[PDB]
């Protein structure tokens, strides 16, 4: 029985509880072993100041500490240069050859993703699953400019994704409560180091 | 003088939606206090206990939530004007801000007593986006009580949708599996 591992990939700038039931959801319907969270080393620049990574990587472990089967990778963040997912398969594989991978990701991020890296490298490494939260609205067809391999895309809709990082980083810049929309641990991280107040 | 929210609802069970929506009203109101009232009950409703047990759960950590059994120790049907008297007397002094889900408060029109309970308090009507009388919109409302149950009956993870402790708590009692 080969291991089924989620590949959870985002900026997570803060992770939030919408993450978290995202990647809970999809561990149980795919049946995975394992889901490895993966903080984006250098995001794609956006018309936005991103967190330094370090900060994104430790509030990442804060959230995911307490669940047996959530982990977090350093692959990304401890790669040169901006991140692409192509890379982030492949260092993944390496670690664990033996393994059956499932990439994780937002539904628009995911559309990016397959239009801009190598179709041939990221079906052989990996399968794809992409999250999506009420009112958005994306088609599989949509989401790609051509036909998928067989059963190398699933899209899957997530209520809790309502709840979105960028929202948190307002409230927090309004000195707004944030409390209960992020993990205990991380509202008290963003706030004692000043984060989004600034 | 002092401001009270009240949370009012059947919370079975009380999930971290409930949570974000009380926060921001209670910062958007400028309220002292929220105070949550789980709805009495006689589709089966988990036993009064446990959903006061779970409310008490996962309010315990806000220094500004509070849990009252008022609803539930008056025995018989809730009316929300009995829930407002009560809390009237328990707090002379204070200006109450009544909190419910929107879908709820639209039917207030046929609440008993609408007339007395307009002078007893203002009312917040909490929804999900796409939704006298104020409405907040609160995103984190996708998260719902039915939702929940749902889940935990086909033995689906209710983790990070529901507060720690009152998983747990849902689990070991088997509140909604079998
Ligand atoms: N165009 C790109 O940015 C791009 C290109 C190639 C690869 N990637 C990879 O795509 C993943 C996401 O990167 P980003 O987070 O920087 O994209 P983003 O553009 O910051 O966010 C895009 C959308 O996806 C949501 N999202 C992102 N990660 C998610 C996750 N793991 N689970 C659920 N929703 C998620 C975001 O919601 P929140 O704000 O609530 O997270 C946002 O609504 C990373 O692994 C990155 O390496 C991105
Ligand atoms: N005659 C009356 O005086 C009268 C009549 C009806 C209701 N009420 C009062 O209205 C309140 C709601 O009763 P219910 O909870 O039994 O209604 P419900 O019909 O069980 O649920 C109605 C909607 O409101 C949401 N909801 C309920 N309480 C909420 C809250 N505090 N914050 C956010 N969303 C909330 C529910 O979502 P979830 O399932 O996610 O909570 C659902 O979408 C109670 O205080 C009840 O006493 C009074
Ligand atoms: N899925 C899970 N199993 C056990 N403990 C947890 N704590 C948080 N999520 C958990
Ligand atoms: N609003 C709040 N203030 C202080 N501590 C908290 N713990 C959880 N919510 C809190």
């Amino acid at each position: 029985e080969r291991r089924r591992l989620g590949v959870m990939g985002g900026t997570f700038d803060p992770i939030h509880n919408g993450h978290l039931v995202a990647a809970s959801e999809v561990a149980d319907r795919f049946a995975l072993d394992e889901v490895i969270f993966v903080p984006t080393g250098q995001p794609w620049q956006k018309q936005r100041k991103v967190s330094p990574a370090e900060h994104r990587y430790l509030m990442t472990v804060i959230a995911t500490a307490s669940n047996p089967r959530f982990t977090v990778s350093r692959a990304d963040i401890d790669r040169g240069g901006a991140t692409y997912t192509v890379d982030t398969l492949t260092d993944l594989r390496t670690a664990h050859p033996d393994a059956d991978l499932y990439f994780i990701t937002g539904a628009d991020a995911l559309a990016s993703i397959l239009s801009w890296e190598n179709w041939e490298q990221l079906f052989t490494l990996a399968k794809f699953i992409g999250v999506s939260r009420p009112g958005y609205e994306l088609s599989s067809d949509h989401i790609a400019h051509a036909e998928l391999p067989p059963d190398g895309l699933s899209l899957v809709e997530v209520p809790a994704l309502a709840i979105s990082s960028t929202d948190c980083r307002i409230r927090a810049g309004q000195a707004r409560p944030i409390w209960y929309l992020v993990p205990d641990g991380v509202v008290q991280y963003v706030a004692k180091h000043r984060l989004y107040s600034g």
